[PDB]
Formats: structure tokens, sequence, C-alpha cells
């Protein structure tokens, strides 16, 4: 089928191939302006197959769609948007245009965890399982009926990198995949999402990723790997923005260990700097250790060299 996919990132640039080797025919590809020295993934890809790309750099002003930009959009004819990771507002007019409207990829089991951080907050959260939807678009905010949906477990120090490169990145290049061939036979699907279970975060940025420490190590432990690599959970030592990488929780056994006192305002206590990374305390007083930290524009130190 003739597809627009709309959307970025190498996920949208591997969902781009995959339906293009199945043979459908991606009419255009819509996309983010350049960075500006970095012309998205999708873009160059489409680029190099002489697939039609378009950067809009929005798709509406002051709450109207901008008739130039979504007349440039339905001259391509898709018959079925996808949604790979888009950024951007698109306009119902777009969503709807095509004979299939849209379907959106979401990195979480819907309807739990609606919103652009869904991976972040499967963790933040501890989570036991997560997974990933593909969903018909409507006008709401991850609303649409469910296609298709897949599971995985979590794992107690999955942090965002991990979990995405294990499952939800091949796994949801296949679902989209499956989708679009499901759709292409008139079988999928449209499970109205149950209202059971429904819940939205905000979008985690560097900002909002500030370490709360008056929570036990687990749940520390769960904000950093929920913000790991990115946007990189952090607090404020010795004056300066450190963030944190590689959480693991800690047990006990005594002798082994020698950390040397680091205090980090706002702790339950000093935290230790230790040979193998930087051991923090939850208010319960139990511990968590980071191997990596980062300083404001960080090239990656390890935590044990804090000091030196």
């Amino acid at each position: 089928m003739k597809i627009a996919v709309i959307g970025q990132s190498l996920f949208g640039q591997e969902v781009y191939k995959e339906l293009k080797n199945e043979g459908h025919m991606i009419v255009g590809v819509f996309t983010i302006p350049d960075k500006d020295g970095k012309v998205d993934p999708l873009a160059i890809e489409a680029e190099k197959d002489g697939v039609p790309v378009f950067k809009f750099p929005r798709w509406r002003l002051k709450g109207k769609a901008i008739t130039e930009v979504v007349d440039q959009y339905k001259a391509v004819g898709a018959e079925l948007n996808v949604l790979p990771f888009c950024s951007q507002f698109i306009p119902m007019e777009v969503i709807d245009h095509p004979k299939h409207g849209s379907i959106i990829y979401h990195p979480s089991l819907l309807p739990r965890h609606r919103g652009a951080s869904a991976i972040n907050w499967t963790l933040i959260h501890g989570d036991k399982k997560g997974g990933f939807t593909v969903f018909w678009a409507d006008d709401g905010l991850d609303t649409g009926p469910i296609l298709l949906q897949r599971e995985c477990d979590v794992e107690p120090n999955d942090n965002v990198n991990s979990i995405y490169k294990r499952f939800l990145f091949p796994e949801g290049v296949k679902g989209m995949v499956e989708a679009v061939r499901l759709i292409a036979t008139g079988k999928a699907p449209r499970i109205k999402q149950p209202e059971e279970g429904a819940t939205y975060e905000c979008i985690q940025k560097k900002e909002n990723s500030k370490i709360d420490w008056n929570q036990p190590a687990e749940a520390i432990h769960n904000w950093i790997r929920g913000n790991d690599r990115v946007p990189g959970a952090w607090a404020e030592i010795d004056g300066k923005s450190v963030s944190f990488y590689g959480s693991t929780l800690l047990e006990n056994d005594h002798f082994s260990s020698n950390g040397q006192p680091l205090e980090i305002p706002g702790a339950s206590r000093a935290a230790l700097v230790t040979k193998n990374g930087l051991v923090l305390f939850g208010n319960d007083g139990k511990m968590l250790l980071v191997k990596n930290l980062q300083f404001e524009d960080g090239k990656m130190i390890p935590g044990s060299q804090y000091f030196k």
C-alpha cells in the first residue's frame, strides 16, 4: 500500500526501511528540520531512495492547520500514515486523510503511560512488565483503539537504553510491519482501550529529572535508571550539576569497603566514593551503586574516580 511515514529517529528509519522491503510504496517522509548539522536519519535514508522528504517546521499556526503544508502532504496520496516517533503535532485533517487513517507506535502497554516519555515512566514507577502498542490515531493523546500490543519483562536494572535496545526497538519495528500487514488484509482490529489502568505522565526533560533524595533507595534507583541515559537524572554536588548513570541496588557484607565520603546536599546521609562506584543512600538507609557520573556537557566519568 501507499504509505506516508511521519516521524523521525533511527526507529523511524528502520520502520521505513522494513516497510519498503515488504513492498510498500513510501509516497513521502515527513520529519523535523535539520538540527542543523544533523539531518534526521529518516530523511537521510528516504533521500537516498528518491522518496520525497518534507521537513515542516510546524503543521499549524495559531491553532489552525497551515494550508501550504497540508496541501503538500495530501498531494502524495498516502493510503496509510505511519507515525514511528513523531515529535510534531499532526492536524487531524492529516491524521484522518488516508483511506486507513493513521497508526502510531507507542512504547508502553496502553492505556498505561500515555505521553511522550512512556519508557521513562515505565521504569521510574518500577513496572515489572512493559512493552509497546500499535494503535489507530484519534484526536486525543495516545487514546485511540489498539491494533496490537506486545509485552516484555522489565529487568530490575533495566535503564531506558537497555529495554529500548533489547525489546522496544527491534520488536517495535516488527510490530509496525505486522500491523501494516494486517491492515493490508482488512484483518486489523480496533480494540477500544479499557478505562482501567489509564495514566498520563509528563515529558521528561533535564529540568524535571532532578533527584528527589527523600525516598527509599529502590525509588531513587528507579528514578536514575528511568532517566538513563536521557535526559539523565541529576543532583547538585559541590555547586555543580552532576548526572548519574548505571544504577544498581546494593546489599550488605562487612568487611570490605573503605569509601571516601562525599557530601550531596539533600541526601539522607553522605554518599561514599568506592572502588566500584558511587554509593548513595535512600531515606530508608538502604543503598544503591552508581557506576558513572557526568558534569555539565559531560564526559562520562566513573563514580570511583570522583576525587581523582
